[PDB]
């Protein structure tokens, strides 16, 4: 059977490998419009920060055309799919070097076209001093342009802009970080967490320009100035846009069911509204467990799992999607910040009524020769007491705790469950009750009044 | 109503505090045979290893007679409960300073009498150069007296013995570690984990004397010679016995339902077979989730949980025990070793049929400036694919991953759930799939091939 995979980074690479693994009757073709596949975008900030082995971006690839071709896939780089017609099971594809366009049939189509960076329709985006940050070629451009810059402006303080700002400030660039929200990582963490980060930014010489969106760029002399709606004008050698992503799904607009942003809605086996077209990764919606609904959560975690499920379910509905909790994290200036599920910002934006407790405790006993404060939040349903989300931050790497809370959320466990569930004690690791147990107990006490 | 707590370390302290917080009409008396309460025995190896603040063991106490008295408890230290008579609801109590005995009534009795050290009738075990290691007074004695020794022998390589060998090996004593098993931590971790620990012991000068039990001790001059069955004679200045514990439960032998070893069987609200006598901690059996049955898992985690449940359930059946998974861990020479649930050694002892996979992966990508291998095992039920246990070890602190597996066991999650459940990705922490996901995927691959 003929299987065509459109796009080959995280989701497409996994879909190809799992398909070939489980269906030796599959003749697979991958179309990718870039001149590369299988590049780890999630390593870009460490690469630009000069914090990967030998500063060598070859180590950020987890596959290659030769590897996939030896599995037996027909890998066609610099090829752009320009049409999909679900009713006839055909696509049109353009060779980008020769401009030659061909229509071809498929038995199954896998839409792993991901997302593109959001580029706001404002003056100056065409400047050679404005940089995107999504893919290998973007990364290479930034890494090569670094020696010619001493001042960088980063627009957008989501996960990517937060990491870049840290990465450039640790190399003694002058850094400006600009966002329309009044806090960094506004949608991602409570104020008690982002206040800590802001303090660290200012201690490392980062100029935080918060509360007004960028309205324009203007290239003048060997610099660009970034201009906010409220009148500020910020000069740098270069500027980097980090204001999010949108599903790359124009090919299927009006043809399969989608969220308002274009994310392809799928059943539990990764089929779109058309049975022979699968979607996975940043092209697709996820089943979000905390609100039992479809959501857009463009993370590599979802790309690899969705890609895997496409391969598993290619011919048969064999393995249901477990859904996801938006588990994510970062480490900035040595401090870990992790979260899973819902937070109070996202609850307010969606008119959900939730409860939350915020507590701080040393992760292990004070009699130890060292310990560190862990700041913790737990978000739960006031009526069912089911856990809906949580977040932790410490100088100690508490990241694996977000995975504990993710499993709680997956099983719809309550604050009462978390309060008492067995967790190991040894003073090198924790107090007799683990800090997650203590968090649950604090939520219980709040709920009981 | 009159509440009597017998024994006051982990379980008894939690029981007293929770009881008083939830039951203003409880009139609590606490009897403790020792001259101290509320000491953290789980801190002794760090104290003895000079790895706590100011090497001050007062920092290991989580309560005090003054604190419990201010809450309204009548704290009676150096008092031993010598009899419990359910038929009259009375106990007998000896004052250990004066030898006087008095009888009193109870409405509720809370048996938090814990465990006592196993001491077999091995000849010479009585010697003044043989030390126990259970409580504050044992620890204080070792802290005072070990510096006089050049060579320390540790008998028993379970959790305590292993910790003590590490602690003393880092202060440049000669250390012998003796055990009847062929591997350190035999009961607790697979060989793949314990081979690593053994070489670390050896590289820090610890002499491992494995495979033969101690048969006799002999005191000669100012030394003690420990003699194994196989003919080895191990000379040292002192010996420390770390060969386990048993329930301290003679007061109720023949009076309430127990396991063969004396552990008091309770219902989900911590009642013994006698409605007005509760049990919590090392005196009690746990509800062990992996086998869905009663077991003896003497850990602080169970003591604090069971003590809390006694206080919550003192007058009304309010909160059910969720049971436990035997989650435990050590950090030895900077390496984390953690476990939850069943292991293959334990299954093989109880005739349980399980499957297990063991894999090793770097915890985070190889392009990072550094990463560390994490060695991992997962035990699961071949018929239901349900997770029954797991273990991890790494130079990176992967301890909280054992708690992820604990929560999976709690919920009877399968290897297939573990393979795909959402866990975060950032290259500072892990690969796109977390090492635990990778573990579940390995278990899936094994289970699928074997049919
Ligand atoms: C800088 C950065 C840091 C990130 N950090 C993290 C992190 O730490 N953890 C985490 O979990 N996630 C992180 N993310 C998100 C994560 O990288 C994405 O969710 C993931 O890359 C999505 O993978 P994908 O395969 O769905 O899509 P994409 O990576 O978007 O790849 C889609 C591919 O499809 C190709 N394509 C598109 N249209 C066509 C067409 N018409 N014809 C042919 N080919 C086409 C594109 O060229 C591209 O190669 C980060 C993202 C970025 C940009
Ligand atoms: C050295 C060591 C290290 C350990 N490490 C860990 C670890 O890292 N993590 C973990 O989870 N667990 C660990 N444990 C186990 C943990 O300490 C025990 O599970 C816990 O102490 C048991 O608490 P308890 O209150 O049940 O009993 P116990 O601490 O044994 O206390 C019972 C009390 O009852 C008193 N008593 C007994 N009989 C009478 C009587 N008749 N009258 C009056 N008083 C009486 C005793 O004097 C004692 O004070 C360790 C144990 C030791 C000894
Ligand atoms: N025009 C703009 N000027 C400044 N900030 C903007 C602008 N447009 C969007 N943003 C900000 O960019 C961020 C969007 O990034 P986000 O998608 O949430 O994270 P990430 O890009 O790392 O996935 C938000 O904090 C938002 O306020
Ligand atoms: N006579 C003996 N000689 C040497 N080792 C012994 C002897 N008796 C018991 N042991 C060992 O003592 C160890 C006790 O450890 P265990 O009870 O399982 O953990 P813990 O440190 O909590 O006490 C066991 O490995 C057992 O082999």
């Amino acid at each position: 059977m003929k299987v065509i995979v459109v796009g080959c980074t995280h989701a497409g690479t996994f879909a190809v490998k799992q398909t070939i693994a489980d269906h030796p009757d599959a003749d697979v073709t991958a179309y990718e419009m870039n001149d590369n596949i299988s590049f780890l975008s999630c390593g870009i900030a460490l690469y630009l920060g000069k914090e990967i082995k030998n500063n060598d971006p070859r180590g950020l690839f987890y596959s290659s055309p030769e590897e996939l071709s030896n599995l037996g896939a027909n890998v066609q780089m610099r090829h752009q799919v320009t049409n999909v017609d679900p009713e006839t099971k055909t696509i049109k594809v353009k060779d980008l070097i020769t401009n030659e366009e061909k229509t071809e049939a498929y038995d199954k189509l896998i839409m792993t076209t991901g997302s593109k960076p959001t580029v706001p329709p404002i003056p100056g985006i065409d400047s050679s001093r404005v940089y995107l940050c999504k893919n290998y070629n973007d990364a290479k451009k930034l890494f090569e342009e670094a020696p010619k810059a001493k001042t960088i402006t980063i627009i957008g303080s989501g996960y990517i802009g937060a990491e870049l700002a840290e990465a450039y400030s640790n190399q003694n660039y002058n850094v400006n970080l600009i966002d329309g929200h009044e806090r960094v990582l506004y949608k991602y963490f409570d104020k008690e967490f982002t206040d800590i980060l802001a303090k660290d930014y200012e201690a490392h010489g980062v100029n935080l320009v918060l509360g007004s969106k960028v309205a324009a760029f203007e290239e003048v002399d060997d610099e660009i100035i970034t201009k906010t709606l409220d009148g500020k004008e910020i000069k740098s050698d270069i500027a980097i846009l980090c204001i999010g992503f949108r599903p790359n799904t124009e090919l299927l607009k009006g043809k399969v069911a989608m969220l308002d942003n274009g994310a392809i809605i799928t059943d539990e086996y990764m089929h779109s509204s058309n049975r022979d077209i699968f979607a996975a990764g940043d092209s697709a919606a996820v089943h979000y467990n905390p609100t039992n609904s479809n959501a857009y959560i463009p993370l590599a975690t979802n790309a690899v799992r969705q890609g895997r499920l496409v391969g598993l379910n290619l011919t048969e509905d064999k393995v249901k999607d477990m859904g996801t909790q938006s588990s994510s994290g970062l480490k900035l200036y040595g401090r870990t910040y992790v979260s899973t599920g819902i937070n109070t910002a996202l609850a307010k934006a969606n008119n959900l009524k939730v409860s939350e407790v915020i507590i701080a405790d040393n992760y292990r006993p004070e009699f130890m020769l060292s310990t560190d404060e862990v700041l913790m939040s737990l978000v739960y349903d006031p009526k069912t007491r089911v856990i809906l989300g949580g977040a932790l931050s410490s100088m100690h790497d508490v990241s694996q705790s977000a995975n504990v809370l993710s499993v709680c959320i997956q099983n719809k466990n309550t604050i009462d469950d978390l309060a008492m569930v067995d967790m190991l004690f040894q003073p090198q690791f924790d107090r007799p009750f683990n800090y997650l147990n203590i968090l649950g107990q604090a939520a219980q006490a709040q709920a009981d009044k």
